[PDB]
């Protein structure tokens, strides 16, 4: 399948260069997988998600998404303009408040609680969570994404936003999981970007058109938009049976498009992630 001038990010990773604006990929689109996207909610009425998301869990008075972002990640894994994985559920778990922010506490307690719903929820090809989150080092938050991940969700975290070594931020630095870091649409690292041993791989993430909250539609950076394109690509590779949970981020990683990004510091991998779709 393919989408014609679709986001720089979507079309990113279904090439081997930078500069192209269609999105190739096999039709099946993440169809039968889950993603949880812990974040502060999901507008579920958008039409962009076509039924196919709805909240699960909220940890505020209500369970909608009053600031936009966890609208913007949730489009980037799975709407049908703006998504990876077009075909994908979407279960939204609202751990941040509607300014953005969130206690580490109730982020645990939200990837706890994904953990266990997934057992009330039919997703043959697999469980998937992004988490466009993240604060300084704590031991807590990385074991409870280091659990999830056990569970058997393939976590998929953002490296951050702080121009730094991720070994100081959660859960970025927790190992098992997926660390993505962020690039723009000319290869270079995101100027934002953290970097590190820690990181896995990196994803589009400067200018990226996604979903809003009101029904809308907006350009964002981050590597909180980073994070759902590899949480998405995830998806769609495990729907096609390329991959499961526990290995996908490997296997992204050594699917990735190598040595293609500048301003990438010595120690840190150069990988771009990379669908490799072959008609
Ligand atoms: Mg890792
Ligand atoms: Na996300
Ligand atoms: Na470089």
């Amino acid at each position: 399948a393919a989408q014609t001038n679709a986001p720089w990010g979507l079309a990113r990773i279904s090439s081997t260069s930078p500069g192209t604006s269609t999105y190739y990929y096999d039709e099946s689109a993440g169809q039968g997988s889950c993603v949880y996207v812990i974040d502060t909610g999901i507008e579920a009425s958008h039409p962009e998600f076509e039924g196919r998301a709805q909240m699960v869990k909220t940890y505020y008075y209500s369970s909608r998404d009053g600031n936009g972002h966890g609208t913007h990640c949730a489009g980037t894994v799975g709407s049908r303009t703006y998504g990876v994985a077009k075909k994908t559920q979407l279960f939204g778990v609202k751990v941040l408040d509607d300014n953005g922010s969130g206690q580490y506490s109730t982020i645990i307690a939200g990837m706890d609680f994904v953990a266990s719903d997934k057992n009330n929820r039919n997703c043959p090809k697999g469980v998937v969570a992004s988490l466009s989150l993240g604060g300084g080092y704590s031991s807590s938050v990385n074991s409870a994404a280091a659990r999830l991940q056990s569970s058997g969700v393939m976590v998929a975290v953002a490296a951050g936003n702080n121009n730094a070594d991720a070994r100081n931020y959660s859960p970025a630095s927790e190992p098992s999981v997926c660390t993505v870091g962020a690039s723009d649409r000319y290869d270079r690292r995101s100027s934002f970007s953290n970097y590190g041993s820690v990181l896995d791989i990196f994803g589009p993430g400067t200018d990226i058109l996604s979903t809003w909250i009101g029904g809308s539609t907006r350009s964002i950076s981050g590597t909180s938009m980073a994070t759902p394109h590899v949480a998405g690509l995830a998806a769609y590779l495990m729907t096609l049976g390329k991959t499961t949970a526990a290995s996908a981020c490997r296997y992204i990683a050594d699917t990735a498009n190598k040595g293609d990004l500048s301003n990438i510091p010595f120690g840190t991998v150069n990988l771009l992630a990379y669908n490799n779709y072959q008609a």
